[PDB]
Order: structure tokens, then C-alpha cells, then sequence
């Protein structure tokens, strides 16, 4: 039991240490939790790869963790609570806009069709995570400024309205902020985002938004579980 | 026939071509500007084409790479693009207790590591770093062509892929990473990693991507059901 024990002491360490503290040397956390040197590297380097800790030269310090995203229909903050994270949305502005022909055919929308647009910044542990676009086919969504919590899943809110999420397609890409994403997103020129596009599709196969998320890549990792069969 | 017009142009121009203006393009086919820009704006999102100032460049196309367990020679064949791989080294390693839990092998099993870099129209795209359980893999190193693909050899040998589990991060290149695809210590990168199990959800592989952002685009296409 002294190796599950000392996962659990090291756990709660954490829970008592401020980002950037360093870890007692693995020796003496060893000797004070009677058990190898090794045993006590293992559980630090298993804190590393869930992004909990990260090396300093020759020590290890508290990190903040980046939110592990699921690809997919599920939720930000969804994936954010099962790591012990406290996520958020802050509404940034709607805009009514109305569709060019480009968006007309993503949408499958009259070129001319009235296009709601939200925009949103993504937050974890006081700090932003990213920017989110999202342009809806106004006309499919009567109400919505009205009858939507803004910090809460726009996801939700749309299967609410009996429209199921059947198809995403997703493309992903590297990105750099440009000024206003800097400055919304506490970044700046240089920092490494994600930029990804997403479309997504109802029972009908109607299309129900098109979507832009600009994550900072120091705040997030996307994950992505594939089956053959399916 | 503007789509079509314009895709028989591109054929024939290099990278940093600039197309005529909206207007000419939309008078010598006898379209509407408006048509003309569309198919322009088209050919920007697929990353075919790219404004430089008042002008639409001709750009070199990122690689679409579908995340699952396709081919990226064939995804690049999609979009006729050449690729290719290129061997770096194999390496002979034991299994620490983080891979050995990774692969579901033994702590101290060998491990064979395959490493190279992948490149599309003379270009370096990626680092790949596979590392193997070497039992499950008898000859690999001896026979296998380290310029086909991976996958369609283990798949020889009657091991499926049957699921995989990525992982996908932005990085920036080390020094050896930087001078073995072509960057600086700045280019962005994204960092995949990947499980990958068979018929009988034993482990096949453990594998490091680290591919130039510039370079390359993931795309995914997911079913409630």
C-alpha cells in the first residue's frame, strides 16, 4: 500500500502549493514516505504527464494544467470539471451580420440569410483560454439572446430547442493572435495558438453553426479517441 | 467552368504566382466579379492561394491529414501532392515503467524506435518517432522498406488497428528538431502523441509526431451515433 500512499501524500501537497512551488527532492519524500527513490520519480513523472508538475532545471514545480478537450460534441467546462478544473465563459459581444456566399453554402442558408454571431472568451482558474466564434443561422434561432444563460453551453442550449448534434468536421491549425486576440486572450505576438474550425450538423443534416475557436496552446490539449469499426 | 478554369491555372504556376486581377479573371471567362471572388475565397480557405497585399498569390498547399488510421501519403495523393519518409535511425531501448504501462509490456522489454521525417513537394513536414514493443516485431528492422508506410506492414504481420488515442499539443522545435525539418527555435509545431491497440486491445506502438504548423492541417469528422 506505501505506493498508493504516496500518490495520495503527493496529491495532497498539491492541493496546499501555489504554481511554481518546488517539490522537497525526490530522495527526501522517499525516505519521509518509506519507499524507493523510484518509486517516488514514477509518481512525479505520472504528475507530469497529467501536466499537473513540470521540471525547473534540476526540480520539480506545480504547473497549471491544461484543460484536456475531448474532440467532439461534449463540453468545455465538462472536460475542465473532470480534471478538477474550474472553467468558465465570459460573453465578449452578438453582432448580426448577415451571410456571404461563402457562409450561405456552409450554412446552407440564402445568401442575404441573417446571421447571428456570438462571441465568447473561454477562462480556467482566473486566466484566458481562448476566443470563441460562433455564427448561427439567425433565422433558425428565434429568441435565443433571450431564452440563453451566455456563460453557460450554447450545446446545450440548442439540443434544448430539439435539435440534435449529429455530424462535426473539424479542421485544426496552428495560429499567432493578431492584436485584439492578444489583447483579449492576455497573449501576445508570438504566442503559440490552435485555431480550429468546426461545422456542425442535425439529425437532418442541416447545418447548425459554423464555429471559430482560438485557443492559447499553453492552456490546452485536445484529445482524440478513434475506433475502426465505427 | 471558373472552379475548373482557375484549377487549370494553378497547374501551371509556381508558388508566389499572382493570379490577374478579380476583374480580368471575371472578363476573360465571361463571369461576374462577384463569381470570380468567390472561387478565389474557396481556394484561400482550402490553403491553395493567399493574399499578398491587394493580390492572390499561389501558396504551397498544407497537407490535410485526417486524425485516425489512414495514410499521409495518401492524404497528400488526395490533394496531388508527392510525399514521402525518409529514414532518420532505428534505436534499440527498454521500456521504462511509463512505457512499459504505455505498451503493456514487462518493465526492461526491448523496444524497438523508428524515426523519420516525412516531406511533401521537397519539403520536411514532420519528425516521427515510433517506439515499438521489438517481440511483437520479429525481422522489422532487417526487412522492412523505412520508406513505406508503417501501418500497412504491422497490418501484414495480422496485427488490425482497431483504436487509437491521440494527444495533440502546440510545441516549438529543439535544436535537433529545428535543423532536421527546415525551422528556427520559433516555428510553431504541433506535438501529437498516440497509442495505438489491436484486435485484442494490445498495444502496437507508441508514436511521436512533431509536424510544422505551416505545414500541415488535422481535420476530423465525428458522428453522434
Amino acid at each position: 500500500l506505501k505506493h498508493q500512499v504516496v500518490r495520495a501524500e503527493l496529491d495532497r501537497m498539491l492541493d496546499g502549493m501555489r504554481i511554481g512551488d518546488p517539490f522537497p527532492a525526490e530522495r527526501e519524500i522517499a525516505e519521509q514516505f518509506e519507499v524507493a527513490r523510484e518509486t517516488v520519480r514514477q509518481a512525479l513523472r505520472e504528475l507530469l504527464i497529467d501536466g499537473r508538475v513540470e521540471r525547473r532545471g534540476r526540480t520539480t514545480v506545480v504547473a497549471r494544467p491544461k484543460i484536456r478537450q475531448p474532440l467532439g460534441m461534449g463540453s468545455y467546462t465538462e472536460a475542465a470539471k473532470a480534471q478538477g478544473l474550474s472553467a468558465g465563459r465570459i460573453l465578449v459581444a452578438w453582432s448580426d451580420l448577415t451571410a456571404d456566399e461563402v457562409l450561405a453554402g456552409v450554412l446552407g442558408v440564402d445568401v442575404g440569410a441573417p446571421v447571428l454571431q456570438l462571441e465568447r472568451v473561454l477562462t480556467t482558474d482566473g486566466v484566458r483560454v481562448g476566443l470563441e466564434t460562433t455564427k448561427l443561422p439567425a433565422q433558425r434561432y428565434p429568441g435565443l439572446r433571450e431564452t440563453f444563460d451566455h456563460e453557460a453551453s450554447l450545446y446545450a442550449e440548442i439540443r434544448s430547442r430539439g435539435i440534435a448534434f449529429t455530424r462535426t468536421v473539424d479542421t485544426i491549425d496552428t495560429a499567432l493572435p493578431d492584436a485584439r486576440e492578444a489583447a483579449l486572450l492576455g497573449a501576445d505576438a508570438r504566442t503559440p495558438m490552435f485555431l480550429l474550425n468546426r461545422v456542425s450538423y442535425d439529425q437532418d443534416d442541416v447545418a447548425i453553426e459554423q464555429r471559430r475557436s482560438l485557443y492559447r496552446g499553453d492552456r490546452m490539449t485536445f484529445t482524440a479517441v478513434m475506433h475502426a469499426k465505427n
